[PDB]
């Protein structure tokens, strides 16, 4: 597929290379962060290193499963932080750039 190939080299690059996406690049190590509840309320944990790894290693069925991995990493963000946050205003901001890459699919 185009799509999954234009999602890897454009749009996976351009979010990647943002001023806002290094604590989007690996999972939330809620360990180390002392999140203890994350887990428990963030059933489906994804970001971008899981992605670009799916992406490079033929994990995706469709363009569509991989765009779906993209939203459950910004509405988990949205669900376990609060409004205002900082890192809720960084999702918001790597989000609008993925809709408007994501208008130029193939
Ligand atoms: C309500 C309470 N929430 C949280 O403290 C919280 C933290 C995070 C982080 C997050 C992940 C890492 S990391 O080094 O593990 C991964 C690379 C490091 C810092 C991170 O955040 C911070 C930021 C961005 C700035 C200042 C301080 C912190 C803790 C990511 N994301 C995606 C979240 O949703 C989320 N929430």
């Amino acid at each position: 597929t185009n799509q999954l190939q234009y999602l890897l080299r454009v749009v996976l690059k351009t979010l990647w290379k943002h001023q806002f996406a290094w604590p989007f690049q690996q999972p939330v190590d809620a360990v180390k962060l002392n999140l203890p509840d994350y887990y428990k309320i963030i059933k489906t944990p994804m970001d971008m290193g899981t992605i670009k790894k799916r992406l490079e290693n033929n994990y995706y069925w469709n363009a569509q499963e991989c765009i779906q991995d993209f939203n459950t990493m910004f509405t988990n963000c949205y669900i376990y932080n609060k409004p205002g946050d900082d890192i809720v205003l960084m999702a918001e901001a790597l989000e609008k750039l993925f809709l408007q890459k994501i208008n130029e699919l193939p």
